């Protein structure tokens, strides 16, 4: 029941109400136990609460599998805080605790409502014994796996031992099972639902990566004639949208090379907007002298380098194109962390494009010399592909984005590159053609 629901959200986590209304739905539907769930949060988004809430209030007992032993003993003392019973069957954990929390388990109710576990002694002959016990006596009220997108190969990390937990799904069978990621391309979504043996219907419970309170557009280095002039204006009109406000919050900019972040830096710096660099060439204490300062006012836009969050970000501009495109998502999710509408511009060039696909196939190269995996190998230049193709798109960069992570496509009445004066952006797109 709802009323339940909240009042033990209430009593355990100290939450009156779900932050999001997509996780109080997913949140109903493990709860409810009726068919499987997944979800697609991104760090920080109460993703942890979905499945830590049912557990809760579930009759049996729920087994969650985490990748790392560190993630797992984070959980569980985050869980512990709550006065939560909760156990962390793991190698970390000695033999003498390890019995005390197998002979809590081998109560008719067990005493640890939440047991979390690592994967790798999940099929550990030692651990198979109390799994069965637990499945014969259907105490196991669910199932979850955190960081579902290891199992897939096409996913940034990959786990073999998510490729098992397929196993540990189709054993404890009649437990609804509830998988949990940050980031799932559609790709990644069909690799968990086929090898977590996941049940036939099941909620995918994706938070929309769109957010109505930013402006995605790709301008043309080669069209405009001074790119470093339209950074400078886009810095300007993004810094304050109030004529009393002024110049206010902040913005980043992104750099492929850290040498040349420091010119591009410099050079802002001399056109009129004050911006330091933040690289690995920069030294230490410099670098932390820019990030405090990106922090606080004192810097209008700060630029930084394609490696590395503030309350509110006025833009995030990048200068070349991402790594991949879940890098570049990830990069302008820091603009319009507020409320306040952000514009996030992205800086095309074809002699860009070809350095960074030339680095990509050195990254796929050093993966093939050392990762031998073939599959996250193409997922790389994958992802490449897919930044390319949402910048040479005469459509709605939102929806473009949305593909890339799966999400139904959002609709922009404005604010979008595309969903406003699109004939201008197929214009740059034509003279990017022209240009080569
Ligand atoms: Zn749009």
């Amino acid at each position: 029941p709802e009323r339940r629901v909240r009042s033990t959200l209430k009593k355990v986590f100290g939450f009156d109400s779900f932050k999001t209304p997509l996780q109080e739905s997913a949140t109903m539907a493990v709860v409810k136990g009726n068919k499987d769930v997944f979800v697609c949060m991104p760090t920080g988004a109460g993703k942890s609460l979905c499945y830590q809430l049912p557990a809760l209030l579930a009759k049996g007992i729920t087994i969650v599998v985490s990748p790392l032993i560190a993630l797992i003993q984070d959980q569980v003392d985050h869980l512990l805080t709550l006065k939560v019973r909760v156990s962390s069957l793991n190698s970390k954990l000695s033999a003498q605790e390890r019995k005390e929390l197998l002979a809590d388990l081998e109560r008719e109710k067990p005493q640890t409502k939440i047991l979390y576990i690592t994967p790798e002694m999940a099929a550990s002959s030692s651990f198979q014994p109390t799994l069965n016990s637990l499945v014969s006596r259907h105490l196991l009220s669910y199932l979850v796996v955190d960081e579902a997108h290891c199992v897939s190969q096409w996913g940034h990390d990959f786990r073999p031992d998510y490729l098992r937990l397929g196993a540990l799904r189709s054993r404890l069978g009649h437990a609804p099972c509830v998988a949990l990621t940050a980031t799932a391309t559609p790709q990644v979504q069909e690799d968990v639902f086929a090898a977590l043996h996941l049940k036939k219907p099941v909620a995918i419970f994706k938070t929309p990566c769109f957010r109505a309170n930013l402006f995605y557009d790709v301008q043309f280095k080669e069209l405009i004639s001074d790119p470093y002039g339209n950074l400078k204006d886009f810095c300007l009109k993004a810094l304050g949208q109030e004529a009393d406000k002024g110049l206010s919050g902040c913005g980043i900019v992104y750099c492929r090379t850290r040498e040349a972040c420091e010119q591009l830096a410099i050079e802002l710096s001399c056109r009129g907007v004050n911006a330091k660099a933040y690289h690995a060439g920069l030294k230490a204490s410099e670098r932390t002298l820019v990030q405090n300062d990106w922090m606080e006012e004192k810097v209008p836009v700060i630029v930084a380098t394609i490696s590395f969050d503030k309350a509110n970000v006025r833009f995030v501009a990048h200068w070349n194109i991402a790594k991949s495109m879940a890098g570049y998502y990830q990069e302008s999710g820091r603009a319009g962390r507020d409320g306040k509408p952000s514009w996030c511009r992205l800086y095309y060039s074809r002699n860009d494009r070809d350095q960074v696909s030339f680095l990509i196939r050195k990254e796929v190269a050093k993966l093939q010399e050392k990762r031998g995996n073939k599959a996250s190998d193409k997922a790389t230049i994958m992802a490449f592909d897919a930044l390319v193709t949402f910048c040479e798109e005469l459509g709605c960069r939102h929806a473009a984005i949305a593909k890339y992570f799966g999400d139904a496509l959002p609709a922009c009445a404005k604010g979008c590159d595309h969903c406003q004066n699109p004939t201008a952006v197929r214009r740059r797109l034509e003279a990017l053609e022209r240009s080569s």
